[PDB]
């Protein structure tokens, strides 16, 4: 049989993960990507499935998750390496038939164990599986360095951030007429940050940490990547604009409105006030 | 018989696409191309054609394009998989026998369509075929960031943008000495914006789209790509600059028209009479 | 998503068709391999699904393979060729919900149709599964050389054949246990060869057709190649020690027995018995 | 790090039975190799060892042994195969400090054992590290295909078939100077056939099987290799001979002992008294 | 045997220059990385050990360093040049019994030596041996760009310096808790500014060296390559926002407090203080 | 024979070519690049000699250049397209026996020519030639970004570029200690321009050509390519430090004098007296 | 500098000992090449020269020889690896200035010493220079399988192993139109086989060595394998036609003389008067 790494989904997880590190959105462990996966893209390949499944208990219940299979990348694992060794960075997971915890199917060699921000990823899924009635199925979180520099610059409010991104770049607004939820700074690696970041998720497709990246949601690896690029090529012309002595003219709230009208989509209320 | 993915103008596409992907100019789907194409370049490759060839109605009716072929990027499609998957992200149209609308030959698969910028790219083939006597046979669009961002800081004028870019590089007079056109900021994906830019395209090679991107035409994919190119490293230049407080010696009136003498070339006036 | 041509599945084919084209096993069109799937197989990959599969009655009826999907060679076809463009020389059908036929799901492009012998792989199929219970998964067809050029010059019995080729190497008694059963020579590609070679695999995995090569069966794609590959290499020792006289020496009555016990394995009475 | 498949006994691994493949000696999972290790050819990769070890006891006691690492080709395992999944095909064992038996650290992944021609591996490096003083430290077993037609025609008896091969290729004598030994039928995979096999290793380092295979012992993986390939050439070259009448000239124990003296070897004294 | 070229070791030096130079912090010759090895690593490379191997006295004794092999790269060599001729580029070697010198074994070809901040390399290490209890085995130079150009902007303290790298990403407090420290500019290539590194080097893991580069010490070629890139991501953020006009807001000192805790981490006293 | 292609000059050739394009210096046919060999370097390489070689006169007599052969650029052609079609591109051209003008022994199909540059590019090897005792072999031009746009924002002065390039990066005073050269901003491609180059070249290794780029010599393309790169990694470390309100501290001139002295290099005065 | 690895030479000898190992024409050591090189083509390459160069007498003088250079297999190398390690199985070597000895400039790494063979090679290198006025410049041997065979069956007769071989294949007069000389079976690597085959390259561009293999001549590596491959071919030809009972019809005596004419080559005068 041809080898799990060869398979879809782990070749969209090195190519994910790859793309991200090129970007240079990913120095040293920087960022962690799950995948929501089916049994059908898992069972042929049996053959490389840990004879004694590592079991780990879940930071807290989730049983809409139930029974669920994810592949992961690992705590303290470099994107720049998924390419490499896939097995020693990745790690498909399954959630037991309670919600409780999970067992390492595949991966995660040399005991890794999934990224620390599963909390963030797992509470996330699961309020975008609710709002999406289960079309999205990917988190990605990256160190997106202008979307990080601006969160010392511009105000870290959901209304004003929104807005300036979306007059970024034309295609903002319509990639992501929900906006973007900004926390205020928290420890990372915590159920706090993650509840706070799967609160956000009801609303938005797109989360930003201070001083420390973003989150995003999607459909699939592509789109998720894509969601979270689209905020950055805006964010990377805003830090231009901004070391040019800033906007002198820019998109206005009539073309905005404009724009969603011709898309069919209806923009976060708050930032089209502005 | 060799695969048509393996055709000059699919991999000249793969290039030209996989090269604005690297370059940052092409976040998700942003940008679109457009190829012209002879009935001689897709002779040989007759058992790739669908057996059934979609048909779709042209946004308004285009005589002078009467059964002419070409290969267009698809709708939300991306530059970065165009390598990974052709079939599945470019396509062969040709325009029936009175312009009326085309048959998608080859790709697009799985339903997809051409680009939601089609309007723009045919009415701007059309006018350049008009301009150039058939010489130019290549529509390119993408998120060319430093342009993008002088669109913020800049004034949005014909005149004052393409002498800016002039003096960005020494080779811009020469490599578009008619100049780049602006539009005032529309919604993009219409016939409305697809009309202003083949109006400008009657003008000048390059036309840019406000907090959005720019559009260009050439003989080849590789002389638009570096047309683009060109006046992108120059916009690039121009924003290293104007982050270092401007311009305190430049490339003055009197040196560009030495330069549009010494390369045979008339400098597009309003810019020059600044 | 990673296109069809990606999955295991379709990597299989092209592994098992290019060894056996670098044997010297398929000159132009010859063999044909046909490989049973789950649903589960296809599921991620309905992106590649053509949108109005082709349906093509079968030669008859066979309601114990309704709506079993498969990925089969194309009927002349190169095996040379699998590797270099798969969709074009490989296909995957789903028998309907009754057994009377199928639809082309991906693949068999510009209207190529599944093998010839689709009958033979079917049927075999079909019989392999009642003796097996559902573990052969596998029909695969070759003009294997040796094999061939043994079929004039052997007596074409079932037994005398089996024994000959348990003969020309240590494992082959216990890799084919069951022996190879030997057909009278038949117009290829009927319904008639193809009802007599499933008819042989109710009691072998191996079937040669006189002047023609050999059809065997198997779980895997690699069981499959190596079932043939081992008759076949058995085959050439053969071949040299012919032309070298004949045999001198060989592998006797008594050690065939104590190799089928060590084995564990009961081979086919009337090639022990000779 | 660097993972273990990288390591230069991986490698090496590879490299000899991917090309022992391309020869045709090793259809399906014919043959098997070993290669004799050290602590620090493995110490850089402990990232890669299993965590729980599994252990299997040696068919008998092998103190000589003890604490002794090992690479190890898989039962049923194709030499095909190798280079595709080197963890699923191959695997390090790491005999016990008593000789008991062995802990598999790495590969033989889903349950895989070694070769079931284990016995005769090891049975013979320990005869060969007494015989050698330790410069041997391979044992390769393979399907040569001319040295098993060989078996039918030729007396199965170490002096006649020695000089037959020394004839066959002038470079022989001086390659396997002490000549190939060659054991009567037995069943394989058993510990008779692995001690008889050690045994004639004590004296040879090519040892055949009638009817099935050859076996050799050097001081690494290339020379062992090079060792078989020798005497299968000379075999191959035989084939044609014999297929062409037989010698009507050959190499004469007059020349076969000028080769001796020039090469400081002493030639097998049976085989050279024929 | 597999040349030494294929080594863990080589193979990482060449994955550590190639990326250090995909990431522009290595122009021409600039940077320089040694990596501390042991005899178990370079023993089964024999082979490629030079004859004669050359020796070259070390700037000053350095006993705690007897008989250690490193792998190292050559003075006035490039980065970009790593991969595609190791041993032109570099060199293993070993210093001599009572620290006095080193011999050459291998690479370092056409006569070139080891980098000319060889002191500073070897003070290094051997005062990160003191201080991790030989956990690190790494020391790595290069100019990042970032953290040069905002060593002529920000004041050349370690407490300042530290605090803001802190500020920059918010991982930073917990890959580097022990903060950089600062020299002040010095003649690069001495033993003086080797000194002064290594007595930075007891007690922080990042130094830098203003107007010039950044040096980093870690367990493996990826932490320590890692180390850095986190320090220079950080930087490129800093850079970006006071091109912005500045801090608006940043990292608290009570966050950076809070953060440390979660991580168990102690930060730098003097830092923390600001 | 091997192709001229794979000779060390056209591997060098596309080796730099193509860094540069990597490096964004070589936008569309920005840059051109010259390199001087001997009859040695192309003796082997006859059967790829047109059999007509084309004639062109040179701008005018060099006799200092007689009888040498070179590989050039081409007009018009992209750095990126060298690793593509290195005869499309390149040209290999000999100055015949008086330096009136050279024939195109390979290369430059389709009728291209030398580069535009190609007075100043002959102009400056015959001055670097006489300088340097012949040591120097190349000449190479590109747009290199950083340095461009500093041309609009520091004085234009010889002396003041100097010591500027010289502060943003250690290593400039050791790698360019006869400092950079600035010409008044010129119609470029002229003899003109071709002779102020020339010129600056007596005295400097690099010379500025203001709002365009570039000249550099060196006697091996790493050499050459590593000194622009040094320049240029300097500029934009400048451009860095000038978007953040420029120099809070620098390399002084003492500090200058004491690298200069252990270096063994002596500083141009002009700039060191600044 | 590129390695002298990819140069013309190197690069051609990599692919003659490969083309040869996949003939099966070469176990282990089996063969030994040697060209002849010009000062010209070593002249780039310096820096890959061996600083102390190893001297090694030469087992006779040979003056003719003086001076000149050549690339040479080593002694007990595997022709397989040449493509793997070139510098480990082949050398450069040159003839000092009296005949005496050479110098090994480059390869023959861990104190490899040229093939055992080198007095047949070196003494036929001369006489070929001689009958040729210096156009053959290569010499190669290898275990040719079917001439092997061959020489245990005709009569080891320069005339009738001539004509039989150009009876064989059509070509076979028009390429070795002087035949083929063979020698009485002689201890192989010795002076004596040597001068024999030296004596016969006289005469004859062929040579076989009974019981061993073929030497060929030729001015470049591609026309001496291709004349060894031609002859080859032949053999090939010949074993499976006395494999099926000899000549029925075969090229008379007539139509050879009719071929030498149209090709204006004239035979070999004894074996056209067989
Ligand atoms: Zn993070
Ligand atoms: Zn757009
Ligand atoms: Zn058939
Ligand atoms: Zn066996
Ligand atoms: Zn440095
Ligand atoms: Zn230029
Ligand atoms: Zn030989």
């Amino acid at each position: 049989m041809q080898n799990i790494t060869q398979s879809w989904f782990v070749q969209g997880m090195i190519k994910a993960t790859t793309d991200a590190w090129l970007k240079g959105w990913d120095e040293r462990n920087g960022g962690n990507l799950t995948l929501r996966l089916d049994d059908a893209d898992i069972a042929p390949y049996h053959d490389n499935f840990h004879q004694q499944p590592r079991y780990i208990p879940l930071s807290q219940p989730m049983p809409l998750l139930a029974n669920t299979p994810f592949i992961v990348t690992g705590s303290g694992k470099f994107f720049r390496n998924v390419q490499l060794d896939p097995a020693a960075n990745l790690g498909i997971v399954k959630v037991d038939s309670d919600g409780a915890g999970y067992h390492i199917l595949w991966g995660l060699t040399n005991e890794a164990v999934p990224t620390s921000e599963l909390p963030a990823h797992f509470l996330s899924h699961c309020e975008r599986i609710k709002a999406t009635n289960g079309k999205d199925r990917v988190i990605m979180h990256c160190h997106a360095t202008n979307l990080i520099a601006l969160t010392y610059v511009l105000e870290n409010d959901t209304a004003v951030f929104t807005r300036q991104l979306w007059e970024g770049s034309t295609e903002c607004l319509v990639v992501f007429p929900d906006g973007v939820g900004i926390l205020p700074w928290m420890v990372p690696g915590t159920d706090e940050i993650g509840q706070a970041t799967a609160q956000e998720m009801q609303k938005h497709s797109l989360v930003l940490w201070p001083f420390h990246g973003v989150f995003g949601s999607g459909p699939t690896l592509d789109e998720t990547f894509g969601l979270i690029d689209t905020a950055e090529k805006s964010a990377q012309v805003l830090v231009k604009v901004y070391s040019m002595g800033g906007m002198k003219q820019t998109i206005s709230r009539e073309e905005l409105i404009a724009l969603g009208k011709r898309f069919g989509v209806t923009p976060l209320a708050s930032a089209l006030a502005l």
